[PDB]
């Protein structure tokens, strides 16, 4: 019952300001952070052979885009490997990311294992020597960082063991982040497989997010300095039952209403399966929604910036600039998007 | 990890409607629930017999105050005994509640009792029966329920058996409460005895909400049909340094801000050991800082309305409208000051 | 992290010593406290009217049956009507007990009621005023106390929520009791409702009795002064495949192997729907079951020791005699399971 | 409230067989596990450079004692390095273990690390790969590994985080372990540093036990196929007051008989602060304890039972003969011990 800061005072303003210029207003997040593993089937669906240099350009492509993504861009989430790579002109890509007014984020997560005696239900590792890479990350330019735990609905999913479990190594590597200068994104993300509909999606991000949050709590955890990337409240993949825009922007809102603290200070949500187009509609009416949000509502998208740009490059470079073209235009539907500003009963939830 | 729904559609917007009368701009609660052991307390220091004649008339006194109060009370929170006594009118005091616009409350536990194997920690009985209670109520009247649990901050207090169970007895409460139509108003004290300073009361206060709001989850507690019944965050009664109300206001809106979903519909704070003018004071700081509180903040108070009302009763019949009038200037002074209306570095916290 | 010990060593040693006196070798508890309203039930199975009279004299029947029993009988567990009844001769029924060398026992709950947004799941109240009565029935001769909480297994159930609640509430009962020098017995039934195979309820099983007796240390509970009554592992009613007794026993024992701390004195386990006849053979497998078993394992039976006799008695005065040989044989036939002497792989659990 | 097995019966078979096999009646485990930190620490200690043949050569000298030893020997836990060397007939370690009958065992935890917010409190990492490398090492011989967390006592702690994280990585290790058919040694240390009385161990260590069972009973873990190395009911290596091995010996059953389910297979008890010699008595006292033990009660001890061969050494190949025979007489008096036949309501 005794306070052990785990942070100063000026500890919590680096952490807190680094949030607020993430999310700062009109702005969200370019996820290029795909794992060498998912990097090489996004390549292999555009016929292109996943080498260093490939992966290099393509990188490049999108750090590049004209000024006009500069007010949609907070921030870039990076892989290992792009983080240490440069730009044609010699510049690191944090140092382009930063020149465009945009933050540096790192994925340090080391991907999902299988948790025993479940059925089929992971958590996620990565905590070895965390701090080490972290004090490392932030000597290199970044400021914020990623990690993905992931949960399924099913029929006897997700158990009490795996939230319990993926929210407490949520806040390991939150409490580790901070020690370090790092904003940790906490994405607690609930797969929209299945045939669920859409109130069970809620039902069960509200308790996947309870859980997360009490955990945040019993390690100390500084919520201004903290972003999370939940999915949208959405039905199962093979759900029969259709539902509206505002529908699903209703039940989002509901669930981090009813869950995720004021102080939190923004909600980048995950695209997961949505098109391009559906995941900029949805974002938007969850922006125009009524009800009262106290935190930043904007975007961490990867597919639903690049689908575009990846598939107008099609490994050639002299499509470079017609590629460029499609990623600035996600990055400006979705900056007005996470201001509700884009144009192509709650007792029930 | 499947739902099977507590309320219908039309349970919640029963209480969420209740819960938004009672704070809605402006108005606040008036605690006026002494138990029959507390209220002999109160009329022992003005040398008045405890009788039930007295108990009646001063409650009286308070609840028949001139039209003035109106626009101040949102509702008015009773003892037993109380609900079922009349006015020399002849009305019952329900009726004349919610005659001048007030929602009847009533007060359903039955007292703090000890935690073996503790520092002197408690927790809180009253659940046997409580439904067929709580719904015998309801037809007599009254709208929405009071239950006090009480922690203390010491050397090892509040431990984590009292958290812990302190919050899932509350979680019961809150749950049954609803099933009957009734709004719980959850009330986790932490008591101001001690030296313990600022810093220390934010970081228990902390850490008790977050217990709290994880226990209604796990036992799907509406929120939108709650209100939160709160210590303010102050320093110990014997602490010896000094701090301003803005220091006071800063610490207990970041401390909610940290806890308190926003889909809770209002915190009514308690006024504990505060002076009648002390207690408005910190409100209307509280309601003046400048973060985003996504709640209503406004008062519940029993001895910082009724102090002044009592001494100038005094027992005395025909000190009956001084007394009201007495009544009238606090109801005032706390309505303009639930609005941030009255006048008489947060990253280190 | 520091102890105020809930107990002084006298009041440990006054509780280890009632609890090895009731499971002494060979002896178990008789279970006679059926609510009125459950004895009516069985009133009505003989078309005996529910009177206390009737109530009296079946209660008199049991306990004043031939000394045979005496060595057979360690503690009679009574309802709170009984506890204050006469025989004829004006012993009061304590006294009755103890002079034939029993321990005499309280139940003390007040029935389940329902936790709102379960499939159709219960806790268990009474403990308002829980410990003025236990130092009543104290003074009044009890020694022991009983406490049920129910739990099923279904295609949801038991779910998280139940099992947290009811083991909460069995461990406040258990602290309660022992505050007041009465040994508690800790009742978890788990249902054998449904078409759950032995498997299914061997789990269940291993988990509520784990989160049991987390509950236990959490509220400082004294192991040695207390009893343990579950079910024994068995398939569900409704189940199409069939168990010998050999494989009843040992996914009894070790479901219990892995989950009782040896410091429990004793167990005790309820007969469930098991007739007369299994309940006894299935006891006397599971004491011979070669496993390792540090407590004693015997019974806590109501019906597995009253159907005969009630159905000898039939309401008639007369058949007195002819009752009470059909409860004797039922008393010595358990005494010699419990010490599995009574006649009519393992890594596979 | 469905099960989803995580082991089958051929499985839990294997697991149960390799615990009993380390803890069957005489055996006990030699703790020669230190890390290259640790070890470094030990060498310096008798003036002797740390080098890679230095600790090839210490570590032979113990595997290799005459076979005195191996009625009194079931197990021995070794390092990373020492699992991959070689004695100087060629023979890999392992080889040389299981040829004299004991069980191999690999110590898999990569050190602490600070709790944020806490009063100096620690959990411990190495769960990374750890699947992967349980694999590898079963494969190389390894039959049971080796956790370590460490938890202090003081005035604000334990703490209710620092119980339930170091609850919950062991439960997680011991999950991936028994995954690959490596049985897992359980040991949450509670240090003896501080003034606190014996009554105070008691209690905290009852608080952890139970969180630590609760823990592997949330992940699923196969109790029978597990060991548990815990403290010793102690008083801190600063408390004034005095107890006899009796006391000692009553409280640290206490302890256990309130907390840990009969179906774990064996308690392996760290030395911690004590002397070859206090180890053994207090082993001794604890097999004798009147009370009802369903576990075997033994040893898996480092210093208490290398000290006075480590001295006789003192770095000298000449005095191989004398070290082996200091280690084989703490093997021998230990094998006694924890059968109880060694001789040189209040809780
Ligand atoms: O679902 P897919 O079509 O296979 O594509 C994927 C799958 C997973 C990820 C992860 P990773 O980078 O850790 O692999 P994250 O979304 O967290 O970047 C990225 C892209
Ligand atoms: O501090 P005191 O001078 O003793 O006055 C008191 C003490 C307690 C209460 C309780 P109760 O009504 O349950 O007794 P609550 O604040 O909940 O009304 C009310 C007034
Ligand atoms: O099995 P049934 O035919 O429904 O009869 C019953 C049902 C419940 C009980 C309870 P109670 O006495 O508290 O009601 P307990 O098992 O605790 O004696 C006893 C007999
Ligand atoms: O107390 P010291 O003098 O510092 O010696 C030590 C300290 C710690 C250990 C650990 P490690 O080998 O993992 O570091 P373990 O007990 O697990 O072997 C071993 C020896």
């Amino acid at each position: 019952p005794h306070s052990h800061p785990a942070l100063t005072p000026e500890q919590k303003k680096e952490l807190s300001d680094i949030a607020h210029r993430i999310v700062a207003p009109g702005k969200g997040i370019l996820a290029a952070d795909e794992s060498t593993g998912s990097i090489a089937k996004r390549l292999q669906s555009i016929g292109t052979e996943n080498t260093e240099e490939n992966r290099r350009f393509y990188r490049q492509l999108l750090l590049t885009a004209d000024d006009r993504v500069n007010p949609c861009i907070g921030g870039v989430i990076l892989f290992h490997e792009t983080l240490y790579q440069k730009a044609d002109d010699g510049r690191p890509f944090p140092q382009v990311i930063k020149s465009k007014g945009g933050v540096v984020g790192i994925k340090v997560d080391k991907g999902v294992v299988p948790l025993a005696g479940t059925n089929g239900e992971t958590t996620t590792q990565g905590l070895d020597g965390l701090s080490e890479r972290c004090a490392q990350y932030k000597k290199d330019g970044a400021d914020f960082a990623k990690w993905r735990c992931v949960l399924k609905i099913g029929e006897h999913t997700p158990s009490a063991l795996a939230i319990m479990e993926n929210a407490n190594v949520l806040a390991r590597y939150a409490s580790i982040c901070q020690q370090n200068g790092i904003v940790p994104i906490v994405e607690p993300e609930i797969l929209p497989d299945g045939d669920h509909d859409l109130k069970r999606c809620q039902y069960v991000t509200e308790k996947v997010l309870a859980a997360v949050y009490k955990a945040l709590s019993d390690h100390h955890i500084y919520l201004e300095g903290t972003l999370l990337k939940p999915n949208m409240v959405t039905p199962g993949h093979a759900c029969t039952q259709k539902y509206s825009h505002e529908e699903i922007a209703m039940a989002t809102v509901t669930a981090l209403r009813r869950t995720v603290p004021p102080a939190v200070t923004g909600v980048t949500f995950l695209s997961g399966g949505q098109s391009e187009e559906e995941a900029s509609i949805n974002l938007n009416a969850i922006n125009k929604c009524p009800l009262l949000k106290p935190w930043a509502l904007t975007f961490s998208y990867g597919r639903a910036l690049q689908a575009s740009a990846l598939k107008a490059w099609g490994g050639k470079k002299e499509n470079l600039k017609a590629a460029q073209e499609e990623y600035v235009k996600r990055a400006l539907a979705n900056s007005l998007a996470c201001q509700g500003k884009y144009t192509p009963s709650n007792h029930a939830y």
